[PDB]
């Protein structure tokens, strides 16, 4: 008997389940928690979607309600049990009252109709409507790998929110989608269906967040950041939400308090009106699995403000504060998931008792090929294609994480022969943006788009090029796809690029493990995924 089962990151043990403990140290009560959350968020969404099919509104709320239900859940955002059964809590109450404006209750789940107080029962109702409560391996599998496209798509959608922006019909899919996950009348087709859709609405996602961010902060454009440091105390700030930096930068002006980036973070220097606070310094360190060495040789304190956090050495678990949906139990946090006035006083006098960081390394990366600063360029990357200066791009694109098999793609990017460009986004990055790569006719030979959801300006720039080349495929633009996947944003990044068509997507370090053997095949035959072997064998291989 498991005392859990989670399987929904690239880590998960012998690549298929954490069954005790998990590798990214969630604890049994807590992964249970977790389950009973999404349990209810899917009833909470066959109430919603009943309620618009009866031409009843349903208010933001309830949307907002189901993001940072499904954010709270993903990989390194929450292993506090108190907030995470008090999600549940909230979720009952949410789903009983929208239940009583319904004139029809017939057909009703019971994770529509299910309720509890106590963390006890919830306990008890998780060891039910886990993974395994799916019998069928196939729609199992289909299940978990939508329940998990629609984490991600809720974490883009919630930063969207944050920034002001927000789209019924986003809201309203992600709902009903929740709800069909609990409907055992669907077939394996229609949940195939199912899967692709959600990378459809992958895409608006991204695209929401993507006109969110440039709209509030600008386009992003070429920038050189600093990994060096300063000699003032600082604020480390990791994760992805623009919002929470924009009003520490606010509130750290004139303190002597200086600001810098780690992780999914390092984007926000991109971004012209974050150049505006000269308190802003440089990136510091690398993806979010070395925090354990690098939040201690930071010394200042540290804000996350999503996922990933690790569970934290007690050495600098005081310094560490946490915001929006993410928690640990110990850690002060910092209310607020919509957005609002956000108060940062305590972080800054925090931050004035600290030492300066302790350098790590020095120099620069350059960064800020979004999908208008790529446009702007256009004709010459164009030119470069049509003269064989560049023979070939490389999506490097995803996440980092802990695995030994990771230093596949340094050794990859090291190999690559220098005609060819690396496009990158998310922290999968990390493996090779420290690396001496050089250029082609001036264009770096790794030009970073943004963050993971910045995987969207890489499509929409593989798109241009389709166009420019007047091209009846995307596939036949001279780009090889090796992402590297770790958590459910991963996930979401890539049901969007196969909902656009992309093929021949090379993903690892492994393939996940709540794909089942003919899921995998479908996957296989109709996309023709793949997976990594050694990097000098497919340095031959994927060209
Ligand atoms: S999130 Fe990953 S490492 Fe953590 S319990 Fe789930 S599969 Fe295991």
């Amino acid at each position: 008997s498991n005392a859990m089962f989670c399987y929904q990151c690239q880590e998960t043990v012998g690549n298929k389940g954490c069954t005790q403990v998990g590798v990214c140290g969630k604890k049994p009560e807590t992964a249970a928690l977790q389950d009973a959350l999404i349990y209810v968020t899917k009833g909470l969404g066959q109430i919603a979607t009943r309620l618009r099919a009866e031409g009843k509104a349903v208010d933001h709320r309830i949307d907002r309600l189901v993001t940072g239900n499904l954010f709270a859940t993903i990989t390194n955002a929450n292993f506090d049990d108190d907030i995470l059964a008090e999600r549940v809590r909230m979720t009952c109450a949410a789903k009983k009252e929208l239940a009583a404006s319904l004139t029809d209750k017939s057909g009703l789940s019971d994770a529509a109709l299910w309720e509890a107080s106590e963390k006890s029962a919830m306990l008890a109702k998780a060891g039910t409507v886990g993974v395994m409560a799916t019998t069928d391996d196939d729609v199992r599998s289909l299940r978990w790998l939508i329940t998990f496209g629609l984490k991600g798509m809720a974490a883009y959608a919630k930063h969207a929110d944050v920034l002001g922006k927000h789209e019924n019909s986003l809201d309203a899919f992600m709902q009903e989608a929740l709800a069909k996950t609990l409907d055992d009348s669907l077939s394996v087709a229609d949940l195939v269906a199912l899967t692709l859709e959600t990378g459809k609405f992958g895409v608006s996602a991204m695209a929401l967040l993507d006109a969110a961010n440039t709209g509030t902060y600008g386009h992003p454009e070429i920038t050189k950041v600093n990994i060096g440091v300063g000699s003032n105390p600082g604020i480390l700030i990791s994760g992805h939400d623009l919002r929470d930096l924009e009003m520490l930068l606010k509130q750290t002006e004139g303190t002597g308090v200086d600001v810098y980036t780690h992780s999914e973070m390092l984007p926000a220097h991109y971004y012209p009106a974050f150049k505006k606070y000269a308190h802003f310094k440089g990136n510091y360190g690398n993806a979010w699995w070395k925090q354990k060495e690098e939040f201690e040789s930071f010394n200042g304190p540290v804000l996350l403000t999503t996922n990933c956090l690790v569970p934290p050495k007690d050495s600098y678990k005081d310094r560490v504060y946490t915001t929006g949906i993410v928690g640990f139990t110990g850690c002060k946090h910092i209310p607020g998931e919509i957005g609002e006035h956000k108060d940062f006083s305590a972080i800054i006098a925090h931050a004035k008792t600290c030492p300066a960081p302790t350098e790590i390394e020095s120099g620069e990366i350059i960064g800020g090929f979004a999908h208008n600063q790529v446009l702007a360029l256009a004709d010459k990357v164009i030119d470069a294609v049509k003269s064989g200066a560049i023979k070939k791009f490389v999506v490097m694109a995803g996440c980092d994480g802990r695995a030994k098999s990771r230093s596949y793609y340094t050794d990859f990017a090291e190999g690559l022969p220098k005609d060819t460009v690396i496009l990158t986004a998310g922290c999968a990055k990390y493996r090779y943006n420290k690396l001496n790569l050089g250029d082609i006719g001036g264009i770096p030979r790794v030009l970073d788009a943004g963050q993971c959801n910045d995987s969207y300006s890489l499509a929409v720039i593989a798109l241009k090029l389709k166009e420019v080349f007047g091209l009846e495929d995307v596939n036949d633009l001279p780009i090889v796809y090796n992402i590297a996947w770790y958590e459910q944003k991963a996930v979401i990044v890539l049901l969007a690029l196969l909902s656009l068509g992309v093929k021949n997507i090379h993903l690892g370090p492994t393939l996940p493990a709540f794909l089942s053997p003919n899921v995998a095949k479908v996957l296989v035959e109709q996309f023709n995924i793949g997976g990594i072997t050694s990097p000098q064998d497919d340095l031959k291989a994927f060209f």
